[PDB]
């Protein structure tokens, strides 16, 4: 209920420095960091540091948005895992797509808890 939507949304978002951005990689993470009982159809990751991704909450580095959200000023590397194979039960199978742009997230308390994920629902 405090500052946990916080640190769920890096278990569920951030990643500092992944090492291959490849379909082996997305399935291994996905499955670390728990987004596999039912698996998740869709989710991304955020690279670099916390900082700047924090940053977007400030008018340092983002820009109001939509309804309630911020979307960031500046780039960051992305890789997008994609559940492939229908059943959502395990093993879970993922696509992976390393990008790269600005992100949408929702702010709490100068915190980001949410990741808006359609802008990656890249169809």
């Amino acid at each position: 209920q405090d500052n946990s939507r916080y640190t769920h949304f890096l278990t569920q978002h951030y990643d500092a420095k992944p090492q291959g951005r490849d379909d082996r990689y997305c399935e291994s993470i996905m499955r670390r960091r728990g987004l596999t009982s039912p698996c998740q159809d869709i989710n991304t990751f955020i690279h670099g540091n916390k900082r700047s991704i924090k940053a977007i909450c400030e008018n340092k580095n983002g820009n109001p948005h939509r309804e309630n959200l911020r979307i960031s000023k500046s780039s960051f590397q992305v890789t997008t895992c994609k559940l492939h194979g229908g059943s959502p039960w395990p093993p879970c199978q993922y696509r992976a797509t390393a990008g790269f742009r600005n992100v949408v997230v929702a702010c709490e308390n100068g915190l980001p808890v949410h990741l808006d994920q359609s802008i990656f629902r890249r169809p």
